[PDB]
């Protein structure tokens, strides 16, 4: 069931904007392992004296990488003076965030019809403001709210090129790469206690739950009116033999925070080929794969949906598969991003619910953790 | 002139530590760009909950990326208890130098016969203390004293794999990429007033000056016993007309700290070829190439060193070249590393000095200044 109760407008994902100590070189190890191009910037060669901000894109994909510079720079500035593009931007915002927590995602940022509205509806409803809207080159409308721990739901909306003040990139430094990746699926996080969060996330937004079908987790899906904006929550299941992950989580990243993206491929199998081709010379690992017994079950669960040789491809490359009662899901996932053992990346290809695809075809894998328990166990023999 | 007047024996550069606030993907980064292969770690996986540390080699050139996890995670320790590979590292060390500074060098590493001699002997003799010889598993030593700015002058001494506690990095990890580069050659440091800086330096190691042969700057080279560990220091010269770029990175490293590596290829032209061909998918960028006049002028200068066929293949691949009364340099710069024009790195190889090849044979390029502006006005034309 879909009561269709967004409080405001909502459209897709816009951008997810990692905060840094040095923007320059996690976005040159995320573009190389990726497959995204360098396609804006916002630094010191267009006038910023405040942060260094690199944007990468594969199609509809947009990784912001931003990272404060010598406060010195721009000291003699005041808000209403300010050379930064990102008004929302704090110098010791960024540091305290990327101290606390290491490389992570300070945005999940969402385009809506109206920013101010969403804003001001948002915090009516018991959003925590973090930036009130601000107007960009009458052009840009810009406001933040908090999602969870650090983290803040980002509203973008535009009058009519990312941001006025970046400046797209030369396409002697802009080598079109490109692995398959296409979109941003969803946004997970990982938080203490998923109760209060689901109320309070749910309560500004009016995203409703996403209807789903001991691993150490509890998780649930809140999404927009279309259920193309998807924003999965977990919390820790404490007291089991084999530690919670979630909490984990919380340790190594001191509190609550983005747990994963998951990116759309519109063909996994080349994604990983590639991908995986660059895992040694600067790219992402991904976690070890299933045992063959995994592959081997695959024959009963998805074989109407798979042929054996795509099943094969699967096994080659390690993806993983699962199915609800609308469609098929293929995913598999990075190892770490960073030092810590906090944020990774899931890779997705949905196949089924045509109408295009309608949000969410096929789950999000839950069914995963049993199967390849399942997988393990029988593999033992 | 070369009194031979070290104060305690030094043999080569050992390594350089970065100092990051993800040290993972800095590494990936340096890895690709560079040509580096991963061969030792210490970090979560190795028991280290303080810091996570990687080890990038390149014949003789050790690249270390060190980062701190958060403090939580060793609240418990103290230091007899510590869990840390590096003994010295200190979290709020760490944070305030990549808050100050950005990324960058930390550590000049070199190894020296009894590295508590070197300490003692060092600060008899004026060297700032940064942190006293401690015994890694009885078998190496580690000591530190300040160099310029925040950089320390690291000595390591071995009885007898890169430090205790590091482990090897599995071959799965450990892609053998390789462009050349076989050694550090030198390593500069920027400081706002030269002469207080030598004077410093020099009394606390006995290293000489290294005889040489407006454009911003006045540089003098101290040299060991064997001139085989160099350290310019460059000083800005203010009042020009192009403002110092000595100046211009001072003010955005937050004072002096490390300027340029200088890393020396055994064929400078399969490194810049291999280098370049990376630029724009995760390596590093050059500086813009002299103009075809440099390279027309280099038949008079260097002619009878090189061959019609190697000029124009430094003409290719951007290579300046430079010349004293011993031996040729060819040399090329990398932009800056990271955000802030700070820190880049040097390629280089020497011809000449045979006898082994003597320490800076060829000298540092100091000539390319005036020839380069000859060549910008002669390109005019
Ligand atoms: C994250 C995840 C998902 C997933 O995407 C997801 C959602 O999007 C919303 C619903 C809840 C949820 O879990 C699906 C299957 C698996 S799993 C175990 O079957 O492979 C995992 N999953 C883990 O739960 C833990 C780890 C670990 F390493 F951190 F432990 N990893 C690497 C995983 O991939
Ligand atoms: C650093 C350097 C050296 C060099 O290695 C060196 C030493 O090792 C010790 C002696 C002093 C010294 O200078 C040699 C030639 C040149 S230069 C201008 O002729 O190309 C440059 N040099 C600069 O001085 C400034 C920049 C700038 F971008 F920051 F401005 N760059 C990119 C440079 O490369
Ligand atoms: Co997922
Ligand atoms: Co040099």
């Amino acid at each position: 069931k879909n009561p269709k109760s967004d409080k405001f407008k909502v459209k897709r994902f816009h951008h997810i904007e990692f905060w840094c100590g040095d923007a320059t070189n996690v976005a040159r190890r995320f573009s190389w392992g990726l497959g995204m191009r360098f396609s804006a910037k916002s630094d010191l060669s267009t006038g910023n004296m405040v942060h260094a901000s690199y944007l990468l894109t594969s199609g509809d994909l947009r990784f912001l990488f931003t990272a404060p510079y010598s406060p010195s720079l721009s000291a003699g500035e005041i808000k209403p003076t300010t050379t930064a593009s990102i008004p929302s931007f704090d110098h010791g915002s960024c540091r305290s965030f990327f101290s606390s927590h290491g490389l992570g995602v300070r945005a999940v940022a969402i385009e809506v019809e109206d920013a101010e509205s969403a804003f001001s509806i948002s915090v009516a409803n018991g959003a925590i403001p973090s930036s009130p809207p601000i107007v960009l080159n009458e052009a840009v409308t810009i406001a933040e709210v908090k999602l969870y721990g650090d983290v803040v739901l980002r509203y973008v909306s535009y009058k009519a090129e990312f941001l006025p003040g970046f400046e797209r990139v030369e396409d002697a430094s802009s080598f079109p790469l490109d692995y398959g990746i296409r979109r941003l699926d969803h946004a997970v996080g990982n938080v203490p206690e998923l109760g209060p969060a689901l109320t309070y996330v749910a309560g500004f937004t009016g995203f409703h739950q996403f209807a789903e079908f001991e691993s150490g987790l509890n998780s649930a899906v809140l999404a927009s009116n279309d259920e193309m904006v998807l924003l999965p929550i977990n919390e820790p299941v404490h007291g089991t033999k084999r530690k919670s992950q979630i909490q984990t989580y919380l340790e190594h990243n001191e509190g609550a925070g983005l747990q994963h993206l998951a990116l759309m491929s519109e063909d996994i199998f080349r994604t990983l080929r590639e991908m995986r081709k660059r895992s040694s010379i600067g790219g992402f690992d991904f976690m070890p794969s299933p045992p063959p017994t995994y592959y081997q079950n695959l024959k009963k669960r998805v074989g109407d949906v798979l042929s054996d040789d795509q099943i094969k491809e699967c096994e080659e490359l390690g993806i993983l598969v699962d199915r609800d009662d609308q469609g098929t899901l293929l995913q598999i996932f990075t190892k770490p991003l960073g030092d810590r053992p906090t944020i990774f990346i899931e890779i997705i290809q949905r196949v089924g619910c045509m109408m295009y695809q309608s949000g969410g075809c096929g789950g999000f894998g839950k069914g995963n953790f049993s199967e390849l328990f399942k997988s393990i166990e029988e593999y033992e023999k």
